């Protein structure tokens, strides 16, 4: 009958630019007048969109949290009056409005889509077509009631996504959990486990910026470094460790990591690795909180958004290890 | 016959079993050697295995220990037609990166390996890694430092150990492997690495205050000043795609006021592969790493400024392909 | 001016109609929904003219006749058009591929066999993907061979497969990469073009042949084996175990030894999927000429070719193992 | 007491020598290099006893005759052995596992097929690999079916197919995934077991069977298939394209229809590398649907109905069914 309705957020990214003599570039109301005249999109099988483009579009390689609180002010504002949510977006930051987005909304009852694409809607072979065509027809067609990741042809878990390529071509990758959705010539929902939710009416979290640190650990790294990376503003550090979670025993680096513990900096371990999960002995004592197979993404958001909540630090190191909205796996 | 020089540093590969599971053990490794006699077959090249004391835990490594490793080979450098280096696989990646930039000239191969399997073990993959590793040292010589997991032979500043996780393997997300070690040993077409003709020179190399950080958005001018304070010589930033990053002014001040310090700045791509092309931070005076790896980016930097390198030298170096760890323009 | 493409629609999913019954063939379906789709009327695609085949052929009941009337048809457009694309079924889409890589001696247009297993008219369509790139390839990024396009991926003709039907349809080109590659960015491979001559093209005959392939396996007897060879046989394709190898037993090899001298072309293949045949000695004593690494698509259609030219036996032996049009990696 | 495997050396690469003129057999060699070899008899590998063929079988020479003599070895020491290990030339491996899933009923025991490209005596040998791998596994991760090994997986022998052999040796699982991967960390693969009955085990008799094998083209006449159906001719195997789909011309259809009519099992299987025939006109001629079966599957399949006492009836109506997990049920 009356077909599905999907609100569609042009926040930015190449999408909707034209063709100039200097090269591409935005152009206000050129996605919605193109797809207009495109049939394809109007089809029977196709639900009806509406368009709300920024202004002016964002680049993802600039935005703040800020960003993402007004990206989930607009889906709640009209999160009663459609289906679902398709939101276009720079690739650059792409996975993490995606994972901020999956902690800010929580009993999601609607498919909220990210996507993008590296080539405009104007070009002759696009793969920003088949991006929107795509995101449109899956949020009517196969909802899945989570934040997803849209590109390549898969859709992935939002908060399991991280830009695995840029030069030359864009590509995600989703590397500790396999897509949801497949969409290659038959749409495949995947048998992947739906993530964590509670029974209850749509709740949108706040998220404001916070002060952490994501580090790398490396041989010989000196805890007068490391200290330093820990002074105020500091709320909370992420270090990249190895293999498992491994890190050099030495005294100082440890104590460096335990004194910021005591003063409430709340201190998380993720792997050095392209994928798979830590596996806490030595940093364990001294206060760190172990990340699982968190993607830095993940991890870096999650913290945004529990700082950003009226909580303790006890209660904020024990969230940071649960599974709240299916971005990490369980022990 | 040939003769190969092995650094046995420590590592899973010559640990044993105990009441609490595996556990270093002082002279095992060459007492299994010994006893296993596909190892001292015609075909197999005339060996020699130095222990290192104490044994270590590739975790507790630091640059102290690739300087010990460096001053060994070159010691014995003359009296062998290659070297293998036996090493624990959690910072396998970072060692063999270091050594490739310290060792100039290198007329000799010089194999990092190890295993997730103690030797010992039935079935280990320490057995297989250490025989190919003296096979091929002895006999498809690549003239570079390499690190040889997964019956692949890399270059060693171009690998990354990419999983650990029930199992470990390696990667060189941004070049093919050297040689590949299948049924049949076969040396790829991969290019090799720039080289100079005169003998080999060996660079010291000492530990370094260098900050290795990840752009996220928003992130504050505040916590990147603190990531830039003494005694930090250089700062690696990890931005996104192609090496973007913030514009706002107060981020780009404290890069600019960094490299008027003296700091040296260098931008890499927090993609898993890929090169960086470099604005913004450009004008900030920011280093483009290109495609190099993290590890490579990082002993890099060690090894120049454990010279007696100006600053502006050592940026100019950092962009240039100096043994093979990045993909020139 | 722009570039002119000729389509030949002989037949194929492709330009087929959904219906409650499942695909089927409608006269004037494809040209009207073309004529409804912007995407192939731009300013960046080809001219092009459609030739619907009466009637249209569903690809397994195709025989050398139908090879004979396509080539016939491109003979009869070659200076009137820059480039051609003939629209097939999936089933034997490699077969007609080969054969036409043949018939077609001197070729200085691109000439790019594909079709779709959904309908181009359907939405989400590979039909769609397909023509549209055929189109756009054929006009510039000419390539001067007879071509088979399919997921996204175009192949030397007398190279390809059809590997998979069952749920999806998929073509393989096992012993050689593809020529050209249709991702975001079309890239043309370095794989070396195949060998010609520089004069004018010459179209050659070809007319249904008799001819045996068959599998070797442990115990055939030589009664089974005198079968094959028994007349109107003029060549028998032998698929061999591992690099070429077979029986050895008298009674086997004698077959094969009087089988060549009665005049037919006995030829070697290997079971395995990809690589070539290394002739061990016993079947090159019986005759047996090896088909190096071709497909058996290439090898019966150029057998058929062969035997259409009324050629020496001896003649038809020795061009068997010669690389004629890019189908086999000589010595 | 260790668990103790029966190895039947029957034929292959494995136990030759080097000379000045190549690989060479050389009767014992096998066995004397083993009892070099301290890998072998560690506490964690099982006891073994090797019975070499004499003479070797060259794999690309065998006959059902020699599946019989293979299946007779295994009967005459099931009693007395915990698993067995069968090694083989890789020619025609596949056949081979495939015949005797058949021949074996009932098997309660590990049978792993297995061989190698390169000589046990060489250096770097998959031989040594697959032999220590095989036995390892026969012993501690029992599965009881025939097997085959090689690139260190372990399928269901009646599903595998020699994939490649130029260069190097390669064997393939097409339409079922392995059923152990003997990684860094063996691991036994959640794929479902094959059927089977609950008595002792029984052993099938097998012989020499006239089938032919044959592949299906545009045009292909009906003059050609009529000669591939001539007497002695029992079963005819058709690979067809995509899902089981053949030309519909009368002439093509009246030689299957003929040939049904006076006996001969007709099969179809797909020329794809994988999937299964769907199956219209080839249907009503008779021609029975041979699902995803590998044609070694059911060229041995054939040869097993036939060797015994059966109507042709039941013939085809078993050939369409999964006796040993040779196919994958619609």
């Amino acid at each position: 009958m009356q077909k599905k309705s999907i609100y569609v957020a042009y926040t930015g990214g190449t999408i909707g630019m034209q063709r100039s003599e200097q090269g591409y570039i935005p152009v206000s109301g050129h996605l919605q007048r193109q797809l207009a005249l495109m049939p394809e999109f109007h089809r029977p099988e196709m639900p009806d969109f509406t368009i709300h483009e920024y202004t002016p579009l964002m680049d993802s390689s600039d935005m703040t949290p800020e960003d993402w609180q007004h990206i989930a002010e607009d889906i709640k504002a009209h999160y009663d009056d459609y289906d679902g949510f398709v939101i276009l977006h720079g690739t650059d930051t792409m996975a993490y409005t995606a994972s901020a987005l999956s902690f800010m909304l929580e009993n999601l009852g609607k498919p909220v889509i990210v996507t993008g694409s590296q080539i405009p809607l104007a070009e002759l072979r696009s793969d920003g077509q088949i991006n929107l065509l795509n995101a449109l027809y899956v949020a009517a067609n196969y909802p899945i009631n989570e934040v997803t990741l849209f590109f390549n042809n898969r859709l992935y878990r939002g908060n399991r996504t991280t830009k695995a390529h840029a030069d030359g071509f864009d590509a995600f990758a989703s590397p500790n959990l396999p897509p949801l959705l497949e969409a290659g010539i038959h749409i495949r929902r995947l048998n992947t486990p739906p993530a964590p939710h509670g029974e209850g009416e749509l709740i949108v979290h706040p998220i404001t910026p916070q002060p952490i640190g994501v580090v790398t650990i490396y041989p010989g790294i000196s805890a007068d470094v490391v200290r330093n990376f820990l002074r105020q503003p500091v709320k909370a550090l992420i270090l990249r460790s190895y293999g498992v979670g491994n890190a050099p025993q030495n005294k100082a680096f440890l104590q460096e990591l335990q004194e910021a513990s005591d003063r409430g900096i709340v201190v998380v371990n993720l792997t050095q690795c392209m994928s798979g999960k830590v596996n806490m002995n030595a940093l364990a004592h001294a206060g760190v909180i172990g990340g699982a197979d968190m993607t830095v993404e993940a991890t870096l958001t999650k913290l945004h958004y529990l700082l950003s909540q009226e909580l303790d630090t006890e209660t904020i190191r024990k969230a940071m290890s649960q599974n709240l909205r299916g971005e990490l796996t369980p022990d």
